[PDB]
């Protein structure tokens, strides 16, 4: 993939004053959120505003988290790099490389499935991190395993081709790359001129605001709907009204966390690292088809999945139909998302998996844009509703 | 005022696909509304979907309404026109016109305050129209009295100047004008080429959809929040949570009824009447100042108010400061809106009046755009909350 230096689409679309007043509408809704919250706290407690309880809960064992992420960063920075450095020369010199290459590949596969497959899982399941603090490092586990597989899969064909012709990376560029936003070792060879401290300052400020806005969304919209509403009727009417009323919190979480994470989080970590030289999403809100919607949401994970998984999984399978391969990579993406949600939530019941399959096989056989939006609203509503329902159901009993 | 033939701003802004997908997002939310409504009705009644109860309630005495509007149309079409026709020639010929002009002006003032000031009020308060059916014809009363005053105030200076120089309208152009969307007798002298039947068809279809969308908004968002939630705590927490949770129904009603009424209602009655040769709103969502917001929302009523009331009420008062005149015309607009809401709701407690004065005198002494949006959200929330609270409180006891 070619990395052309165009910015994020929202960063150039947000200067139009209608979208600018959409943004101001959101932050004025945030002002009303904090005002209602402070007023309710001041009328309930009488005084002592600004408690920040649930962020002290969900970010509890933060020293453990930073130590785990530090040893994880050191592991993913040293062990794959040193393993590949040790493998390259021996592959060049040894008499039989067909066995040694398989042996070091087995070493790397027992690392990325042993170290990055148990360590971030064992720390979580043993030291029992709170859900957000376990989610952050299982997301770091996913990011690290994907990035290490990308590193090795871009370096092994390079060494093999240069040895059939008869190119090891440097420590500095890998050290920088595992901090870069992208997920392909092609890397940030196109870079930016200067770190604009005010620009990254306002981007991190927007990250701050969007995170606290998610906090208040869970405080005012997902606390009344989902905290111990258990005068159990087991009614399908109550369930359909939950999946209806939890569309606004669901779709606000969707909009604002897409914005927050992609746009401002990794644009801050783009212009702080001088690699804002790629787009991270096209307009997914404008998709004539659902297959057209797949290619243009979270295009980093899509780039990784499509390129590596799809290309290798069809070139090695040699299937007659590529639609089967597309469904296979969508199934592996569904199981990856389900595993992430299962380890950060500690839950079965993958409504994401069966809902994904249903909305995929139901669209297979501008009115379709309206159907995409109603499917997206109903699916986001049912996803947030059922996952929050399970989470507050085990927290109930 | 000059009427230049530019279209509505939203009709040319809605072709951008981000705003187009905002529109499709709204109509997909409408699809989800009708789906949830039909599913709830089918799980509650077992069968027999598509009842349309509250539209049979609020549009109850529709034959009475159409007869009242027919006699109102005939009155406003004949009596002011014939009165002015009888006055013009006698003003031209009589020896003393200073007494006869005052006499016929008294006739017109006892018509527009006697006929259009009691008839639409007496029919409502005697035959007891349902709230929507009384609202439609008190809005027609306001529209007719404003339009008749505009007609007479554009014709009396014309006749006076032509008689000091020593121009009666035609029946056809007045007959057409009291159907036109605008509220100034300057009229639709600039007109449109052709009635596009498909265009007015889709505009009336959008009127249909927006009205039923308002219906469902009251069915799913203003029915749970406001129908007999009377386990009275009299709590300020419950009141602040009502004024918070009733922002989404309030602001959706605001957006969609602005859209519906102005844009599609009077654009259908523009292109059906071949006078779509004026704008009816600029971007009010983009207002650096609140005084800047006053000039650009519902610019028809603003044109009437500002031009006639402001100009005449300052030229006859000869005040030293025009800010006092602006506050006076804002006070008369506030009392007009309060009277409209009081006759269509049958209620005192003008939270609109005191809230208008508070938000006016609190802004008098892009962050201000955020303050405008938070003020607009909180004010729309408190307005809908308190008016619906009173309406369902007298319906309670
Ligand atoms: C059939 C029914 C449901 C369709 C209703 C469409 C209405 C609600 C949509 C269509 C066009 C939309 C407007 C288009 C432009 C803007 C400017 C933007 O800066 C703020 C939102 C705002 C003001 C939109 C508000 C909602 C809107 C009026
Ligand atoms: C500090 C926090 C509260 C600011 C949050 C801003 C977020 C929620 C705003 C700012 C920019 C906005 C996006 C800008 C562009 C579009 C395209 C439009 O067709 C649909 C809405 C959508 C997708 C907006 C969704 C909401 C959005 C992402």
């Amino acid at each position: 993939k070619i990395f052309i230096a165009r910015r994020s689409l929202l960063d150039e679309l947000l200067e139009v004053d209608h979208i600018r007043t959409i943004y101001h509408m959101f932050i004025a809704l945030l002002i009303l959120f904090i005002l209602s919250t402070l007023v309710v706290d001041y009328i309930d407690e009488g005084r002592l505003v600004l408690e920040f309880s649930l962020l002290s809960y969900a970010f509890g064992k933060f020293p453990t988290v930073v130590w785990t992420w530090w040893i994880m960063f050191l592991s993913t920075f040293s062990v794959p790099y040193f393993l590949f450095q040790h493998w390259a020369t021996g592959y060049s010199k040894s008499s039989h490389p067909l066995i040694r290459s398989l042996f070091h590949g087995f070493l790397f596969m027992i690392f990325q499935i042993g170290v990055l497959g148990f360590g971030p899982t064992y720390v979580v399941l043993a030291y029992t991190l709170p859900p957000a603090s376990r989610f952050i490092i299982i997301f770091e586990q996913i990011r690290f395993v994907m990035k290490a597989h990308s590193f090795v899969r871009e370096n092994v064909p390079r060494v093999l081709n240069s040895a059939k012709e008869k190119p090891i990376p440097t420590v500095n560029q890998y050290l920088y790359f595992l901090f870069a936003p992208t997920l392909i070792y092609r890397d940030s060879y196109p870079r930016n001129p200067t770190v604009r401290w005010g620009y990254v300052a306002m981007k991190f400020a927007q990250v701050f605001g969007c995170f606290f806005y998610v906090y208040y969304i869970f405080e005012r919209l997902c606390a009344p709907l989902f905290r111990n509403i258990k005068q159990e009727p087991f009614s399908a009417r109550v369930l359909v009204l939950c999946v209806f009323n939890s569309i606004l919190p669901g779709v606000l979480i969707l909009f604002l966390t897409f914005f927050a994470f992609l746009h401002c989080w990794l644009n801050a970590f783009a212009e702080m690292l001088r690699f804002g030289d790629r787009m991270f999403y096209k307009d997914w809100w404008n998709s004539t088809s659902y297959s057209n919607y797949y290619r243009t949401w979270n295009v980093v994970v899509h780039d990784w999945l499509y390129y590596y998984a799809y290309k290798d999984f069809l070139w090695f399978f040699s299937k007659r139909f590529k639609s089967a391969a597309m469904l296979a990579v969508f199934a592996v993406s569904a199981v990856v998302h389900e595993y992430a949600l299962a380890v950060c939530l500690s839950f079965f019941y993958p409504v994401l998996f069966v809902l994904f399959m249903f909305f995929g096989m139901a669209f297979n056989f501008p009115i379709w844009n309206v159907l995409m939006w109603t499917s997206l609203f109903l699916g986001n509503g049912v996803l947030l509703c059922f996952y929050s329902q399970e989470w507050y159901a085990r927290q109930h009993c």
